[PDB]
């Protein structure tokens, strides 16, 4: 058929048949996804209309569903939902240097450490908000580490609740950018230092009347690096011997040549060079803001979306990546498709946080959470002991056939 | 919203709301960054009016942030202000041998040593300036390294206050050129010696009547060394054995070939040589002078703007690259992105330099130190056991088909 | 878990090299506000950091 | 570990400010100069080798 959204499924006390105005009744196919999950929405004794001749038993009878009738029938509005986080609208960062606009995301409340927080709260986090009143995630506070950023709201004054102070926090990781090919400034190109390599020198004449093809001419610098490690085993701690290892290597190559066409009847002088040292560029870009997200524990007890929330209290560490990626658990997005169909979710019950906060609610936070960062880079680029030359090709003499 | 530059906010006695003419109340948002940075500008007890129903509180408080009002209102002009350092207008250096040029740009007087040492001064250093009079970094005396050039005022007669001598002194580093690709004379070319290290010599016919391809004839040379680098266990000092190795090699080649297409009917003759040995050039180019900068100790206590001012009296050195680079804290322009912001500086509190000498001092100081140096570089290249090597087709002879 | 023989003596050394520290229920320098945790390879000692101060 | 309270000094080139420190010392024969104790103290009385730690 057509897998069904969990928070769609209502139940009437209307005998059998359908309900409300186009909720058709439960088929046994759709029981695959019900069984286990909609346990949720009903008692230990409470049996209920699955429809179609069937009839769902709650805990008490060990979540068997069986034939017969009852008047509890389950019902569904057979009506296409937003089964996906909306328009991610947009949102527009002025241009400057790279951690300057690093800066402006971060600071940009309610517009990005707001909506952040109450997720915190919504997923099942602690100590989330800082040491001045009672709203979830405010007055949370800034610092940076020379790595990434940390929010954690001041940790003084009044302190009250399981534990003081151990507050929860938000830390930004790595992130990336979404060059976008319709710009791209490249700079002016130099470099700091000098070291000579190695150079060749020479020249190549056409003694004919016809002009030549190539007079190639390569110069080429290889480097490598070696890994061995060996193992071997002789008296156990004995003539038959075992050795064995594993590798290897890496080598790096930089070569250049040239392939000029001498005129008939003449001398060309060629000269190749290879320098070694540090290069420098500056930038300037536009791109997508691709962000990490860190999560630092401890959990609320009583309040968690994770599978394990049947026991324990505190330390559960995670991280997510904002952006157009499919690596598991750190796709919220991706985490959708574990609403509906099934119990390898892998992660946490996102229709336990339905219930919970609402779907709207989230529905519409997430989007404040995953909107697009457009953002302009400024900026320059260094990097150490690159490699540099050169290749020319010197005038002509007229001296030949 | 938009971050501030501290030495921008000011705190009027208005009781509240805005202050000056264009002083707008510091929101929220910018306490992120006012937090400790701004204690410099009050007293222990002193709490002041951050705004928007919340006050500030000084050392006495633990430095915390409350909700409240109080009649000190800090306020802001709303106005962007020139965050970086002024337009680098340009200087004009006479052509001449790169060390002939190294000598001008070093003893250009109060267009070079003054501002430099002006700075050392302003920066944090003790002894700075010659033993002639009072006046900072006047009289500083010039001698010469082969590799770097030394600023330190003479050492004799007069001489006061704690530690006698022990002068600070500047040096100057490596330097690099912008070569500017609109000008570059490439002069002759020679060797300066012979070796041959092996030659070719042949032929090829066309037996047709058509015109051939290439009779491709390649010689090649290569050079190899090695490095190995192994440890091994036995007996701890036994039958399981380690070894482990680190390498590895690097590599030289040099071809050289021909390409030639004899004509219908006829012969070539074909000559390829290798040689090694000695080459030179002279240059002469114009380019932009790069200049790196060396600071040696010793601090002034009680005036350094060093992070670890609260404590010890002396030896700080540190080197500064003058030029258009991100090689972190030896870039001067990029260390104004510290200024603002965090406390993550990895280097000096620069809003103390400010606090102490002004901000228009060295803002226009400064632009005196980094603005670029154009010159022309005359001089020459020399260089030990290159390659070198040549190619020839020779005529064609009249005679296959 | 001693600490009378071990601890009162340590926390001394804390507090005289002059490392910040309270008791979450004492005003006394000496360590007599903490007790014995772990990280199976070793022990930990800590004076609660519980209570408003 | 922890922050230091305000004077105080276990190895280090103070007078300082505010921050940390997170150090050990092993109480033992193993004679290592950093964590030794015993040693650092048997040698400042001697030549001020070292700073107020």
């Amino acid at each position: 058929a057509e897998p069904v959204y969990p928070d769609q499924l209502r139940l009437f006390s209307l005998g059998q048949g359908v309900c409300g105005d186009k909720y058709r009744p439960v088929n046994r196919e759709e029981a695959q996804s019900v069984k286990s999950n909609i346990v949720g929405m009903m008692g230990q004794w409470q049996i209920s209309g699955l429809a179609n001749g069937w009839v769902i038993m709650g805990p008490g009878y060990n979540g068997e569903i069986k034939p017969g009738t009852a008047s509890n029938t389950w019902c569904y509005p057979t009506n296409p939902v937003t089964g996906e986080i909306p328009t991610l609208s947009a949102l527009d960062i002025p241009d400057g240097d790279e951690v300057d606009v690093q800066w402006r995301l971060v600071h940009d409340s309610a517009n990005f450490i707001k909506p952040t927080s109450y997720l915190a709260h919504y997923l099942g986090y602690a100590w989330v908000g800082g040491n001045h009143s009672q709203y979830v995630g405010e007055d949370m506070d800034v610092t940076r580490d020379g790595d990434g950023w940390v929010i954690r709201g001041n940790n003084d004054g009044g302190c009250d609740g399981y534990r003081c102070g151990d507050k929860t926090a938000i830390k930004v990781s790595n992130f990336a950018y979404n060059l976008d090919p319709d710009s791209f400034k490249h700079g002016d190109v130099t470099q700091s230092d000098r070291q000579l390599v190695k150079t060749v020198v020479g020249w190549a004449v056409n003694d004919s009347d016809t002009p030549q093809s190539g007079y190639d001419v390569t110069l080429r610098y290889d480097t490598a690096t070696n890994w061995s490690k060996t193992n071997t085993y002789g008296l156990s701690e004995a003539n038959q011997s075992w050795a064995s290892q594993n590798g290897g290597s890496t080598t790096t190559s930089l070569s250049q040549s040239v392939r000029p066409t001498v005129p008939a009847r003449s001398k060309i002088p060629v000269k190749i060079e290879l320098y070694k040292a540090d290069i420098s560029y500056p930038y300037e870009f536009k791109a997508d803001v691709s962000y990490d997200l860190t999560l630092s524990g401890f959990l609320r007890w009583g309040g968690n979306a994770w599978y394990t929330h049947p026991d324990n209290r505190p330390n559960w560490n995670h991280t997510f990546v904002i952006g157009p990626y499919k690596d598991k658990a750190s796709s919220i997005r991706y985490q959708w498709d574990k609403r509906y169909i099934p119990g390898e979710v892998k992660w946490w019950d996102w229709n336990w946080t339905i219930q919970q906060n609402g779907l709207s609610t989230m529905q519409n936070n997430l989007a404040r959470v995953l909107r697009p960062v457009r953002a302009g880079i400024t900026g320059d680029f260094s990097a150490e002991s690159q490699f540099a030359g050169n290749i020319e090709i010197g005038a002509p003499v007229p001296l030949a056939a």
